[PDB]
C-alpha cells in the first residue's frame, strides 16, 4: 500500500472539526506533542499483564521495551490492557473466559483510534484468545511472547511444571512420597517469571505463534527472564510501524499453508492436545477452512524430535539453548514438510528466516531416527463413540495401549469421580477403561482439563501408571498417558458417550483412527431417545451466554456469533 | 559540527576490542538491539527524583517522558540518578551540601559515557548544584524544570509556601493567630507536586536558568502537575540529541551577555538573594567573570514588575497564566535592557523566542509605570562592616529603612537570638538594628537561612513587622523585610561583623550603598586584634573537607579546588 | 531498647512547631497519611539502580518490594537513590569513586530523616561503599543483594562472567581464536540481570555482607531474576523495621569475631582480592582494628570447597544450586573455624541460620579431602620490596610457581606494557618475572584492576598460560594466575617497587610470606635517594582532592579524613 496515506485513527485526531478538537484535545491531557497526532501509525500495546496472571508478571516491562520501539520507528505507542484469562486464578476454568477475552479484544481494537496492534501474552490462554480478536479486526498486529520459566529443580532433580505434579501427586496416591515432601517441593517449582517450562499449553502456543508467522523468529523459547526476550520486545516495536504502513494484515500471514505449518510443528515439538481446538478457534476467525481432519492427516508421520517433557526428558530451557523453534522448522524444511514461502511479520518466509540456523544440542532437538516416536502428529478417532471426533497425544501415550478392548468403569460427573476414585471396593483393574462425562464446553462449564484422570491406588501400587481414559474435557499440555480427549459432541448435549453405562466394552485402535462402542445400534439409539441434561444450566449471567452460544470442541469451541472476520471500520462518531 | 563524527561514548562501546566486548556486552544485560551502540548519541539523563525531596518527586515521570523524546530522535537515553540536595530534608541546611552534589554530578557525567546531558531538577539547590557540574565538564546539556505547587488555600485565603510561613509565625507571637490555626493551614499548604510557589529560589533559578539561555522557552513557570510540563520534557529529550550531533556546549549559551541577561531577569521578576550565590558559582564553572559589583550595575533601575508573592500579592500560577517569563524577557527588550542576541539551547537567540509573545495580565505582569519599585535589582553594600559586601532585596524591603542609624543589639551565634529574642527584658525597639554572627558558610556551618530574623514580640505587638537585621546568613528566597544578607567576611572567619558590640551605632544607606559601623579605625583594629577562631572545629568528614575548603559567600561560596572547568576527555581505561 | 521512643526523624516530623509544619507539610505534597508522622520508623532505602550501572538494573522492583514490606511491618518506607559506582562504565576505574560514593552515602543517611536503612546493592564497589557510608552513621542498617546473572553460554558450553573475557582474548592472542569468534560469544555472555555469574568482586562483596551478618541468611548467591530475589528484599522491608525499634546497630553486628568469620568464609570460597581492600576499609568505618595479618593468619590452613570459576569450575547458579554460603557457614562450624555465636540483622546468630541446611551437590560445595586448596586464604607477603605488604591468592595460582626466582621485566607504567607486551622483540621468557609500577591508589589513578596482564604471546604459544606477575594494581575478582598484588607502598608513592631495573632478581617464597628484591641495601638505599614523584599532579576537582588524601591499599585506601564514625546526631535545624 501507499504512504503517506490517512490511517484509521485520523478520523479521530487529523484535522480542525470540534469533533478533533475533543478526541485530540483529551488526549493531550499527558503530555503529548502535537505532532505525534500528524497521522504517523498510532500502535495499540494489547498488555494482558495483570497481578492475577503470575505468568505474565513482567509484561509491564515488556510493554516499555515496546513502546521505546514506537518511537524510534516514528509510531505513536500507546498501552491498553486487556481481559488477561490467567490459567491459575479462573475457576471453573480459564478456557471457560477464552471467548470473553477475543471479545473484549476485538472490541477495544476496532472501537479505538489504534492503527496497528502488538499482542503481549503468556498464559496458555491469553495468546489465543489475543489472536482470536485481533483476527476479526484483521488489522496489522504482531506477538510478542513473555517466555518460559527457568528450570524448576527439587531434591538436586529437575522439576518441569505441571508434568511433576501429576506425577507427584499419583506418586502419592502409590504410596511412594509423602504429602510433606510434595509440600517442599513447591518454593522451588516456579521461581522466576514466565509460562509453565514444560511443553504445555504456554510453550505450544508460542511456537504456534511463531510457526504461524505472526511473531518475529525466536519468538517462542526464549525464557521469560532473559535479556534477549527484551531485545525481541523492542525489536516488535519498531517492526510494528513499518507494519502499518506497508498494510501486512494478519490475512495475509495466517494462510491454509501457514496453518498447516503450525500443524507439523504441533506434531514436531511434541505439542499440546488443546493446540488443535485453539488452532480452529483463530483459523474460524481468520476465515480459512481448517477441520480435524487436516490435523490428523498433516500430524502423520511426522516425528517427535524435541526432547522435553511430558513427552521426553528436558525443559524450556534445553529447548532455547538447543536453538529453539528455528532449528524445527529448518528441519522441517529439510524434510520436505514445509511450506517455505509461507510469510511472516518481517516480510520474509519462514524458510528465507530459518534456513541458516543450528542444532547445539542433538539430545534436545532430535535426530530423525531417534525421535521419541516417527509420527507425532495427534490422531484424530471417530466412530459411534465419538461421532464428531475426539483426540490422543501419542508422543505422551503407552504404545501397548494403542489397541485396546476393555469394560467401561464410567463417572457420571467429575464429583462422580472424586468420590469413587479412591474407594478401594471400586470394581476396576488395569484392564478397564475409564469415562467419564459432563466435563465439556457446555458440561463442566468450560472444558476443564480433568480428562487425565488419576489411576485407582490399587492399580498404581502394581506399578501401572498409564490406563485407557476417554472423556469430553481437556488435559494440560503438561499431562501424558493414552487419554482420549474432545469427545465430540460432548455428554452435556446428548451424544453418545453420555449414554454409556458400566460393564460396556470399548475399543480402541489408534493406527486405525477407531472409537467403538460395542452395543447394538439399536441399543444406542433407545439409550440417546432417552437423554437428558444432568449439569448445571444457568440462567442469566456470562454463563448463561455461554451455555446458550458455545459451539463443539470439534471445531474450536468458540462462540457462534462471534465467528468470523468483522473488519476495522470506524463507527459513528460519539458526538 | 561534523556529522556523522565519533563520540566520546563509542570510547566505550565502539569497535571489536575486548574492551569494547566487556562494556557492551554488559550494558546488554538490560535488553539493548545492537545498534543502540552504534554510535547515535548516548544521552545521560541526570534525575534529582528522590522520595526526600518532595519538591521533585514527579521527576520520575518526567525523565520517561524525556526518554520518549531522545527514542524519538534516535539517540539512546540512559537515565541516571544523582544526589538530591532537598531543601526540607537536609539539616544544618542543604546549602552545605550544594557543593557536594556538584562534585557527584561532575564526576558522573565525564566517568562514564554520556555525550549530552538532560538535567531534571526542580528544589532550590538541585538547579544550580547539576548547572556547576554539567558546566565543569562543558558536554552539550539542557535543563528541565520540575515546576512550582499549585496554589496554597487557608480560609479562602491565598496562601504561599514559605512567604506565609513567616507571617503565619510572627503573627502568633504578636498574638493575632494561633498555633492551633497555624497547623489547620498544613494540609492545604503543600497540596500538588512541584517546588515552592512564591518567587523563591526554586522559582528563581527555574527562571536563571531560562533567562541563561539553558532551557527552552517558557521552561519557569509551568505548574509541576500541568500537562504542558510533560510536553516540555518530551521536547526536550528531542533537542538533546540535535545538540549533542551540533555540539551546542554550554560555554557557547554562558556568556557574559548570557549572565548580565540573568542579572537583569532577577531585578525584572524580584528574585530570591540566593540567585546571586548561586550564579557566581555557575560562572565560577564556566569560567565568565563576574562579580558582586556586575550585579549591583545591572540591576540597577530595572523595575521590578512580577507582582508576585514575596514582593507582590499572587503566586507561580498567575505567572504562568500572564504569561511567564517570555514576557518579562521580552519587555527587556523592549527596554533596550537585552542582549537580544545571546543563544540559547533550541539554536535561536532569545530574542528570537520571546519577541511575539502576549502579556494575557497586566495585573500580574506589571506595565513600567506601576512597577513595584523603580529600581529593582538586588544593591551590593559596603564598608567598613562589610568590606567584601552585602546584599539586600529592595523590592521586598521598606523603604523608610533604606537609609536608616540605630543602636545595635548583638546575637553571637543562633543559639544566642533564639534564647534572647523572645526575653521581654532584652533592651530593643523598632528603630535598633539586629545583628546575628557566627552563621555564614564556615561558621553556622553551611549558611542557614536565619537571616530574616524574626521582630522581638515587643515591637510586633506595636503593629510593625520589619526593622534592620544583619548578618552573614542567608534568607529565604520567600523571605521579606530589610534585611542585610551575605556579609562579607563572615565573623567565622574575623571579618569586621565578628567584632559588633551591643551599643555600637550602624549606618544603613542603600542609595550610597553603603554599610557602616560608626566606630573608629583604631577601635575597630584592635578589637579585630583580640579575635580568635571558634572552638570544636570538625575534625574529620565532609564537614571537615567544608570547613578547609569553601569560600566566601561574596565568590558563590564554592569550594576553592573545585572552581573551573576541567572538562570531559575520558579517562584510562579500567582493563 | 525501650519502644514507644522518640526516634530521631521526629526532630523533623513530631509536634507543632512551626520548623516541623514546614518539614511535615512539604512532604505531604506527595500525598501521605497524616499518621505516618506520628514517629513510627523512617526507613531509607538507599538505591544504587541507574540506567547506567546494568549489574543493578532490577533494584527498582526490589525496591518496591523492600517498600511493601516495610509498610506490612507498620513503617514509613523512603526511596532515596546514592551514587552507583558502576564498574563497567566508571573510567579510570569505579574504585576510584569507591569513597566519592561512601561520602554521599553518609552525608544523605545523617542529613535527612532516616531511622534505618536498607542498601540495594550489587556491582562490585556498590556493596562496599555503601556499607563504609552507613558505618559512618551507625543507624540500623541491612543489605540487599542484586544477585548474580544466570549462566552464559557459547557453543553449548558455558561461559563465565569476566573469567572467559581473560580465556577467550588470551586464546586470540595465541593463535587458538578469532576476534570475530570472540565477538560471536558477546550476545549469549550477560544474558540476564545481575552482576558477574564467577566467585568475583561481586559475588565475593555479596559473600562477605552475608558472612559478616550484615543480610538476610541466604542473601549471597540467590539470582537476579530468581523470583527468592523478591521474597529476599520484602522479608528485608519488614525487618528492619523491627532492628529499628530494637536498635541493632551495625556495631552490635559488625564485631571482630564477624571479621574473622568474613576473612575464614573468603578462604573457603576463593573470594576475590579486592575483598582485603574493601574489608579494611569496612573496618576502618566501624573502629574495629583488623590489618593485613588479620587476613594471612585467618586464612590459613582454610580450604577452598566452592568450585567456581576463575578458581574452579562452575557459575553461581549451581552454587545457589548448591545450597549457597549457608552450607559454606555450617561447614566452618562443622570444623571448628567459626564463631557460631555472631550476631546476625535477623537477631539470631549465624550458627543458629545455617546449622540446619543441607549441601545438595557434592561436585560444587566440594568434600575437604577433595578441596581446590587446602590452605584457600589469601596470602600477605612481606620483604623488602613490599615492605608495607602485598597479597596473592593461591585457590587459583600455579601451585608450581608458588616458589619461583627470576629475571625481571619491568614496565613503568600502563601505557609502557601496552606498548611492549606484543613485541616479539622483547627480551622475556616463562622464567621471568612481569613487574609493572604506577597502578597504584595515586599513580593509576584509582588503583585499576591490571595486575594480571596479559603474557607475552610467544610464551602463550608455547602453550604456558601461567606467569608471575608483580605490581602495585589490582586485578579482576574473576582473575586468575600466579599474581601479586596491592605492593605497599606504591610506586607512585615512593615505595620499593618504584626503583626495580630490568634484570633484576626477585624471589617469591609464599610458604615463607615472603617477595624479595635481590639487591644491597645499599644499592637499594640509594636506588630510592634519588627516586622523583609523577609529574602532572592533578590541581583540581575529586582527582586532586583523591591526590591529596587516599591512603593505601594497605589500609583499605580509604580517604584519610573519612576514616572513623561519626554517629548519627541530627544538626542544626535549616530554620
Ligand atoms: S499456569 Fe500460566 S502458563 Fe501454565
Ligand atoms: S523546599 Fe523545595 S522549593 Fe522550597
Ligand atoms: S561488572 Fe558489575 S558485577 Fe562485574
Ligand atoms: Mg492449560
Ligand atoms: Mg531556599
Ligand atoms: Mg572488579
Amino acid at each position: 500500500a501507499e504512504w503517506p496515506r490517512k490511517l484509521r485513527s485520523q478520523e479521530w485526531y487529523g484535522g480542525t472539526s470540534r469533533d478533533v478538537i475533543y478526541h485530540r484535545g483529551w488526549l493531550k491531557n499527558q503530555g503529548y506533542p502535537h505532532d505525534l497526532f500528524d497521522g504517523r501509525p498510532v500502535i495499540g500495546i494489547l498488555n494482558t499483564w495483570s497481578d492475577m496472571t503470575p505468568c505474565n508478571g513482567h509484561l509491564r516491562e515488556l510493554a516499555e521495551k515496546v513502546k521505546a520501539g514506537v518511537w524510534e520507528a516514528g509510531g505513536f505507542p500507546l498501552e491498553v490492557p486487556v481481559f488477561s484469562a490467567s490459567e491459575n486464578t479462573f475457576r471453573p476454568t480459564a478456557m471457560m473466559y477464552r471467548n470473553l477475552a477475543a471479545l473484549a479484544v476485538e472490541e477495544a481494537i476496532r472501537g479505538q483510534p489504534m492503527d496497528g496492534c502488538v499482542l503481549l501474552v503468556g498464559c496458555d490462554k491469553t495468546t489465543p484468545s489475543l489472536l482470536m480478536g485481533a483476527a476479526s479486526c484483521d488489522l496489522p498486529s504482531i506477538v510478542v511472547t513473555g517466555g518460559p520459566m527457568l528450570n524448576g529443580y527439587f531434591r538436586g532433580e529437575r522439576v518441569g511444571s505441571g508434568t511433576h505434579l501429576w506425577k507427584f501427586s499419583e506418586m502419592v496416591k502409590a504410596g511412594e512420597m509423602t504429602q510433606a515432601e510434595f509440600l517442599e517441593a513447591e518454593a522451588s517449582m516456579s521461581r522466576s517469571s514466565g509460562t509453565c517450562n514444560t511443553m504445555g499449553t504456554a510453550s505450544t502456543m508460542a511456537s504456534m505463534a511463531e510457526a504461524l508467522g505472526m511473531a518475529l523468529s525466536g519468538n517462542a523459547a526464549i525464557p521469560g527472564v532473559d535479556s534477549r526476550r527484551k531485545v525481541m520486545a523492542q525489536l516488535t516495536g519498531r517492526r510494528i510501524v513499518q507494519m502499518v504502513k506497508d498494510d501486512l494484515k494478519p490475512s495475509e500471514i495466517m494462510t491454509k499453508q501457514a496453518f498447516e505449518n503450525a500443524i507439523r510443528t504441533n506434531a514436531a515439538i511434541g505439542g499440546s492436545t488443546n493446540a488443535v481446538i485453539h488452532l480452529l478457534a483463530i483459523a474460524g476467525r481468520v476465515g480459512i477452512d481448517l477441520s480435524l481432519d487436516d490435523w490428523d492427516r498433516c500430524g502423520r508421520d511426522v516425528p517427535t524430535i524435541v526432547n522435553l517433557m511430558p513427552s521426553g526428558k528436558y525443559l524450556m530451557e534445553e529447548f532455547f539453548y538447543a536453538g529453539g523453534l528455528p532449528v524445527v522448522l529448518k528441519r522441517l524444511g529439510e524434510a520436505g514438510l514445509l511450506h517455505k514461502d509461507a510469510l511472516t511479520v518481517s516480510g520474509e518466509t519462514v524458510w528465507d528466516e530459518v534456513k541458516d540456523v543450528v542444532n547445539w544440542n542433538e539430545d534436545v532437538i532430535l535426530p530423525a531416527e531417534k525421535a521419541l516416536t516417527s509420527s507425532g502428529g495427534i490422531v484424530v478417532l471417530r466412530g459411534n463413540l465419538a461421532p464428531k471426533g475426539a483426540v490422543l497425544k501419542p508422543s505422551a501415550a503407552s504404545p501397548h495401549l494403542l489397541v485396546h478392548k476393555g469394560r467401561a468403569v464410567v463417572f457420571e460427573d467429575i464429583d462422580d469421580y472424586k468420590a469413587k476414585i479412591n474407594d478401594d471396593n471400586l470394581d476396576i483393574d488395569e484392564n478397564c477403561i475409564m469415562v467419564m462425562k459432563n466435563c465439556g464446553p457446555k458440561g463442566y462449564p468450560g472444558m476443564a482439563e480433568v480428562g487425565n484422570m488419576g489411576l485407582p491406588p490399587k492399580v498404581l501400587k502394581k506399578g501401572i501408571l498409564d490406563m485407557v481414559r476417554i472423556s469430553d474435557a481437556r488435559m494440560s499440555g503438561t499431562a501424558y498417558g493414552t487419554v482420549v480427549l474432545h469427545t465430540s459432541p460432548e455428554a452435556a448435549v446428548g451424544g453418545p458417550l453420555a449414554v454409556v453405562k458400566n460393564g460396556d466394552m470399548i475399543e480402541l485402535d489408534v493406527p486405525n483412527r477407531r472409537l467403538h462402542l460395542d452395543i447394538s445400534d439399536e441399543e444406542l439409539a433407545r439409550r440417546l431417545a432417552e437423554w437428558q441434561p444432568n449439569h448445571d444450566l444457568p440462567t442469566s449471567g456470562y454463563a448463561f451466554l455461554h451455555q446458550q452460544h458455545v459451539e463443539g470442541a470439534d471445531t474450536g469451541a468458540d462462540l457462534d456469533f462471534l465467528k468470523g472476520c468483522r473488519g476495522n471500520a470506524v463507527g459513528k462518531d460519539s458526538l
